[PDB]
Formats: C-alpha cells, structure tokens, sequence
C-alpha cells in the first residue's frame, strides 16, 4: 500500500447538533408523527436508501446513523437517509408500531398472511414467544405504505437497513456491497436469512429485484456505536457501490 | 431473614407486546407527535411520576421502562409513566429536540438564560463542546410547556427521571428513595449534581420543592438493560416511597 487513503473531512464536532439538510416528509405515522427522509445531495446513477428504525427499540443504529449524517458535509451525501421509519415505536420503546404490528412482518409480500407471529423477548431468552401482529389484510400500516411510495418515487438502486442485535451483515445475493459492509463494521456475513419470511422487508425487496442488505449490529449501546462505528456509517453515506 | 419476599407476579411474557393501559395525551411535540403518559391505576397519597426520554438518544432507559410497564399487571401501577417526553428527538436520534434545544437546559428556572451551552459528543470525548440551544426567552419548548402543565395538573409527590450514560443515581437531598434506587439498580449515589444548572429539570424541581431523582444508567444496550434491570424498573413502578 503506498499511502493511507485520506481521512474523510467532517463537519467540526462543535457544529454537529444541527442538521444542515432539511428533511422532507414522506408520510405520517399511526400516531400522527411526520415520517422524514433526508434527500441525497449528489446526483448519481447509484443513489440508494439507508434506513433505520424498522423496529422501534433498535436505537443504537438510529443514533449512529444520525450522528454520521450530521458529521458529513451536506454536499457529500450520495443516498437518501431515513433515521427512523417507525417514530411511534421509538417514543413507545417497542419493537412493533402503535398498532402492535411488527413492521418487518407487515410488507405486502406474495406470501403475506394475516396470522400473527412471535418475536424474542431479549437476546438470551431461549425461544421467540412474544406475540405480535403482522397487519390488516385490507390496509397497510401507514409507515409501510409510506416507505413503499417513497421507494416507488425515488427508485433507489439498493437499500441498506440497520437492525440490532444479531451481530451480522445479512447478504441477499453474495454481493460486494455486503462484503464491503462486513469489513467496515467488522461483522461476519451470513447469506440468506429471513429473505423468505412473509412480510419481511428483505422478502419484499427480493420480489422486486431490489438489492437489500441488513446490517444487524451486536447488542451495543448508542455511545459505543458512536465511538466504534461512526466512520463506518459516514463511509456508507458517501459510498459508491 | 426468614423467607425470600415473594417474586412479583407479571403479565405472561407471551402477552407483553400490548399496553393494557391506554395512555392519555398531555400535548404535542414540535413536529406534531403526541406526548403520552400512562396514568397511575392505584389511588394513593404517594403517587409520583416516572419519566424517560428527556434526551432523545438515551433510549436504553426508554426500552427498560417500556418493557417494565408492559410486564406489570395494570392494576399494580402506582405512578404516572412517561416513556418518552421528547418523541421527536427519539426519531431524529438526537440529544436535543427538533429545534436543537437541550430540554434539560430549557426549563424556566430562576437563573435560566438565553445563551447556548455545549454537551459531550460521546462518553470518552475529553470535553463538552457540541453546541446546543437552551430555548427562546419568549416561549417554552412545547415538550417543556406540556410536561410542566402535566405536573401542575397531577401533582406528583416525586419524579424519577432516567438518563444515560453517567452510571449513578443523582440524589437531590440525601433521601431514602435515592438509596433504594441505588440498591435496586446497583449504582453509586452522588449528591447534588446539576441541580443548580440554568434550565435543568432538577433545578426546576428544587425551586418547587419537588423531590426529583435522576437515575443515569451506564452506557448499556437496551438488550442488557432488559436482561439486567427489568425487575428494578418493575419494582419502581409499584414502589411506595
Ligand atoms: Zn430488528
Ligand atoms: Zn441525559
């Protein structure tokens, strides 16, 4: 290697409480909060979508993505960013939205059904047994409906979605983007996990041929996320795949 | 000791995604989300107020308090509960609200001023230097205004407020409640920290003679919070001080 590639130049730390990009609303939550995204600032053929907050209690990734976004000069942002697609679940401290619907079981995939499912209470609980709803067959959850119209409208080339706490990069298709992510975040890659489950966002994306990678952080606090992984998020925000 | 006091009886784990208490709104956030509290269910002379989410990125305590609340039989709840008093900052992944105001520097205390202050970027950053607003002298932030009317209306006997990541129980007055909290959460007690700062909730409470204890968790994930401290939150929700 001939020289270390340059350090990213960043908004000064002292200025980082501000958002220099005014977000645009793409909808309204069940409780009536606005759903927000920060539009990409660079024109390019590989503009995609970086997303967090599918599950309202997986917040280390929301904090890391928000800190990264506010650390990046505004004109460097290559992708649309949604800090949280489920704002009600964030203020309720729940995995599910305000109707007790797991939004990752609520996309209208071909195999979607109305029967509920169960999620795991905490990472060391031996079984998944917390009952959770998967949606109404007549009407999408508004956070789902809204994310779907946004993707229709903006056409990202890919989505990277952040979760916790499974500690892996979930790759739908042996792809370089997933390898690059595993190296950035120092996490192992697994191949094709939950891309067939009724209503998962990965299932939904595969049906549309949309590359969708999920990065599952380990169970780490927001503070450790900022201190260990800030650069990995910032890199991602500027990354060409 | 003659026998171990009885285990708390809890809603079955399988049923815990539901809230059995319908919350009441006490206001609206800057972005227009509802501000919610769950009313105490037991009549008593010592009803108080348990609160989290002053800072939008301190979410381990929101998750723990929300999981505790949904674990407790509804009729056992002795205190009002606010899972998050700053829902916009939760969906934005920021410490400050949507106007970049630190809500713990925004209460109308006697010594409140309009000058901004600075908070610490992460727990191992050597100085506080992230600039942050403290409010408008003509008008309260709506999350502050709303919490203040709620306290006026309900008259709690005490407030316990959850923060992260300082790892201590901040006691304004050498009190038993703070000792009981330090023992429950296994955290050291410190005495009179930040109860004089302009606009802090502790300063504001002291001026009204309202006992206000702050529990600062260490920097821990939500998952570890649920697994190590769930019982400590559940106990608190039923505790007579
Ligand atoms: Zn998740
Ligand atoms: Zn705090």
């Amino acid at each position: 290697v001939l020289f270390q590639g340059p350090a990213m130049s960043l908004i000064p730390r002292t200025e980082r409480a501000a958002f220099l990009i005014t977000p645009t609303s793409y909808g309204k939550s069940v409780l009536g909060a606005p759903l927000l995204y920060f539009p990409a600032q660079v024109e390019s053929n590989s503009r995609g979508l970086i997303l967090a907050g599918t599950h309202g209690d997986e917040t280390a990734s929301i904090a890391g993505l928000s800190c990264a976004l506010r650390s990046l000069p505004a004109e460097c942002l290559k992708h649309d960013v949604i800090l949280s697609m489920n704002p009600d679940a964030n203020q309720l401290g729940t995995r599910a939205n305000a109707n007790q619907v797991d939004l990752n079981r609520a996309f209208p995939t071909q195999n979607w059904t109305e029967h509920g499912t169960v999620y795991r209470w905490s990472s060391h609980t031996p079984v998944r047994d917390v009952k959770v709803k998967t949606g109404d067959k007549e009407q999408l959850e508004p956070e789902v409906d809204a994310l779907i119209s946004l993707i229709e409208l903006r056409r990202p080339k890919f989505v990277v979605s952040f979760h916790e706490p499974l500690a892996f990069v979930d790759d739908p298709a042996h792809s370089d983007l997933a390898k690059w992510l595993g190296k950035q975040f120092n996490l192992p890659i697994v191949d094709d996990v939950d891309y067939e489950t009724p209503g998962s966002f990965g299932t939904w994306c595969n049906e549309r041929q949309l590359p969708c990678i999920t990065v599952e952080l380990p169970p780490i606090s927001a503070d450790l996320t900022i201190e260990k992984h800030l650069d990995a998020f910032i890199a991602l925000l500027q990354h060409d795949p």
